[PDB]
């Protein structure tokens, strides 16, 4: 009965979808999927981060306009996720009407209740392009050490770090020319007005205790004010009343989250709905997925927004840790660093799912893809736990009792069994504990093949008029799996719509209460097959 609006942080439009990505939008799938299980409203939302001074150079580069470019990386972006089964309601861009339109608003009224402070910057400015440079546009030679050719506010060989203005020869990454410095006014927000309400958010005890604790951290240091503008040349949206000024990514990326909403209610003819999520008096809960390095930004500068232009704030930031692969952060040498498009090209998204969900947890803790174990894990627990007990199983139905399962359940006791672990898995899944979900659906798994074990079917088929309990065997393990393969649900999509094509059902949360008895099920190929390390061994060289 809940009305839940769930986003992910927005890939940038100028890289491709890895599985860092990945790891994020499979958390957030496994919980929205569960939620729509459980009845409530929800509408999952993300959209490409498509603005910004990177963006714009890279289309001259290219030769093309910066919207086709990025209409391009969003289309790629939205291929791979439809290939994770990452199932969004709306994926839409912060280059849009509908975010145009809120983020001049939220500036109005942040303007207009004295949130907004003019300062003079200097920076340098490259004479010859007419444009002022990020850090990283500028290279030179490091003050300290005198190696040549380093970008921005650090030294790759001695490690130093510094202002750029004290690159000795500085060059434009752009052109060439040498860059001067030039004064500039820029807008600024003014987040220190917000530390007292953010303070007391901190200490409500909704977020993570690790969030808590880095957030009292930045409190100690001092919040600064934010610069939300840009000169041009940009690629963006124009401040109004301000020519030749723009809105830096910080203030219209984040109200992308509210205009893909908008564009998602504005497709849908759904009058009400916006205000109903986003104003303060909102009885809908918004969530946030994101990663370690976005918990300051959506932590303080983005409900001090909200709350600066009278809109209700995040009700939790759900933040999960770091991708490894093999213990280390992806590496491009190494082979590691793995888009997802590569991904599909040699293993199932149902894999990726269900190995990153059985590692995940509450907690912001560093999630390790250690590609051997991978292996291990998706045949010992799909392929032989899970799957096994419908393959082990399917077969005499459908050859010797003409698909019909058995009239009644072989082993009520043991069939309660599963279906009384249904309130803890799903508080697991509700908690974000997915590990233990897993843990506990696995372990049942255990215990359902040990129940056909011992009753070894292998031996019950080749017995004189034995066929009453080989039909009651073989009826009672694949009831077990319906029960398995709904508590998976969430994480596996694929699998679970073979699996209910097999039982000629969907499958519910409720419906496990109500066992398939004399009920016909479906012949099936292979539910799902073994993986090897030769996979693994080809998907990495693919990556190098
Ligand atoms: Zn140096």
């Amino acid at each position: 009965a809940k009305k839940i609006l769930v986003t992910c942080a927005m890939p940038y439009a100028n890289g491709s979808i890895h599985l860092g990505h990945m790891l994020e939008h499979i958390q957030a799938d496994v919980w929205v999927r569960y939620q729509r299980m459980r009845g409530h409203e929800v509408n999952f939302i993300c959209a490409d981060d498509a603005h910004g001074t990177p963006i714009m150079l890279k289309a001259q580069q290219l030769g093309i306009t910066p919207e086709q470019m990025i209409g391009e990386m969003s289309q790629e972006h939205q291929t791979d996720f439809a290939g994770f089964n990452i199932s969004y309601d709306n994926y839409h861009s912060t280059h849009s009407e509908e975010n145009r339109q809120l983020s001049e608003l939220i500036y109005s009224r942040l303007k207009e209740n004295g949130f907004i402070k003019n300062r003079t910057i200097s920076q340098l400015y490259d004479p010859e392009k007419g444009m002022f440079l990020p850090d990283r546009f500028v290279k030179g030679t490091c003050p300290k050490c005198k190696s040549p050719d380093q970008y921005g506010d650090n030294c790759e060989v001695c490690g130093a770090t510094y202002s750029p203005t004290e690159l000795i020869e500085p060059k434009s990454v752009v052109s060439g020319a040498t860059p001067v410095m030039r004064d500039s006014e820029h807008f600024f927000f003014d987040l220190p007005s917000f530390s007292e309400m953010l303070q007391a958010w901190t200490r409500s005890g909704a977020l993570q205790e690790q969030v808590a604790n880095k957030m009292q951290e930045w409190f100690e240091s001092g919040l600064q004010q934010w610069d939300i503008s840009r000169d041009a040349p940009y690629f963006g949206f124009e401040i109004p009343n301000a020519p030749g000024k723009y809105f830096y990514v910080w203030l219209d990326a984040p109200i992308g989250y509210m205009g893909s909403f908008k564009n998602l209610c504005d497709k849908r003819g759904d009058s009400v709905s916006f205000d109903e999520y986003w104003k303060k008096d909102s009885t809908a809960e918004l969530y946030h997925f994101i990663g370690k390095d976005c918990v300051y930004f959506h932590s303080l500068f983005w409900p001090a927004m909200l709350e600066g232009s009278n809109f209700r704030k995040p009700s939790n930031l759900f933040v999960h840790g770091y991708v490894t692969v093999n213990g280390a952060k992806m590496s491009k040498s190494r082979g590691t660093f793995i888009k997802a498009s590569t991904w599909l090209n040699h293993f199932d998204a149902d894999s990726l799912r269900y190995y990153y969900t059985a590692k995940l947890s509450s907690r912001i803790d560093d999630i390790d893809l250690n590609l051997e174990d991978f292996v291990q894990r998706v045949n010992a627990d799909i392929v032989n736990k899970v799957v096994n007990l419908a393959s082990r199983n399917a077969g005499f139905i459908n050859k010797r009792f003409d698909g019909v399962l058995a009239s009644e359940l072989a082993d009520p006791q043991l069939y309660k069994t599963f279906t009384d672990a249904a309130e803890v898995i799903g508080e697991a899944w509700e908690s974000r504990e997915f590990g233990k979900a897993v843990r506990e659906i696995m372990a049942l798994a255990d215990l359902a093949n040990r129940y056909v074990d011992e009753q070894a079917p292998w031996v019950v088929a080749k017995q004189e008029g034995r066929d009453a309990d080989l039909q009651a065997i073989c009826s009672m393990g694949i009831n077990l799996f319906r029960v398995l393969m709904t508590y998976l649900k969430p994480v596996l999509p694929k699998l679970t719509e073979r699996a209910e094509a097999f039982l000629n059902t969907e499958l519910t949360w409720d419906g496990i209460q109500q066992p398939l008895l004399g009920h016909k099920v479906n012949p099936f190929k292979a539910l799902y097959n073994r993986i090897d390390m030769r996979q693994v061994e080809a998907l990495v060289e693919a990556s190098k």
